[PDB]
C-alpha cells in the first residue's frame, strides 16, 4: 500500500471543490493543453466526448484520492477498470499518453488555483492519477491471462 494522508485527500478534495465551479472551461483548458504537447492525441477523439473524458480524468482522479486516504489502494470496482482498460487499449492510448495527461492535468491545477497551489499539492493529485493508471493496467493484466 501506500501512506495516503487526510492532508493530501483534502488538497485533492478541496482543490477540486474550487475548480468545479468552472468544471466545463477547465476540461477544455486540460485537453487545450494535451493537444499543445501531443496533437497527435487529437486523432484519438476524432464536442461532448471530450467534455465527459475531462471530467472523468479529474473526478476519477479525485475518488483515486480519497480511496488511498480510505483504504491505502485504489479500490474501483473491477467493471469500470475493465471498461477503461478495454478502450483505451483499442484507442492505442500508451504510457507516454497518460504521462503528457498528468502533466497537463498538474498544469491546468496550477492555474486553476495558484493561490492553493504547492509540492504538496501537485504530489498529493499526482499520486492518486499514478495509482488509478496502475490499477487500470493490473486489471487488463488480471485479463491479458
Ligand atoms: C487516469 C486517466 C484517465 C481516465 C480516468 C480515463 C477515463 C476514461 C473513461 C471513463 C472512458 C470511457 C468513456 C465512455 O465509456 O464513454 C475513457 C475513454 C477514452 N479515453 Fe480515457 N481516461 C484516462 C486517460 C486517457 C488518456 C491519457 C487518453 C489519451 C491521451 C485517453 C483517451 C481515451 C479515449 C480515446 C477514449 C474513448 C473515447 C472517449 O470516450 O472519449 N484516456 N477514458
Amino acid at each position: 500500500t501506500v501512506i495516503f494522508t487526510e492532508e493530501q485527500e483534502a488538497l485533492v478534495v478541496q482543490s477540486w471543490n474550487v475548480m468545479k465551479k468552472n468544471s466545463a472551461e477547465l476540461g477544455l483548458k486540460l485537453f487545450l493543453k494535451i493537444f499543445e504537447i501531443a496533437p497527435t492525441a487529437k486523432k484519438m477523439f476524432s464536442n461532448q466526448k471530450l467534455k465527459g473524458h475531462a471530467m472523468s480524468v479529474f473526478v476519477m482522479t479525485c475518488k483515486s484520492a480519497a480511496q488511498l486516504r480510505k483504504a491505502g489502494k485504489v479500490t474501483f470496482g473491477e467493471s469500470s477498470l475493465k471498461h477503461m482498460g478495454s478502450v483505451h487499449l483499442k484507442y492505442g492510448v500508451v504510457d507516454e499518453h497518460f504521462e503528457v495527461t498528468r502533466f497537463a492535468l498538474l498544469e491546468t491545477i496550477k492555474e486553476a488555483v495558484p493561490e492553493m497551489w504547492s509540492p504538496e499539492m501537485k504530489n498529493a493529485w499526482a499520486e492518486a492519477f499514478n495509482h488509478l493508471v496502475a490499477a487500470i493496467k493490473a486489471e487488463m493484466q488480471r485479463l491479458s491471462t
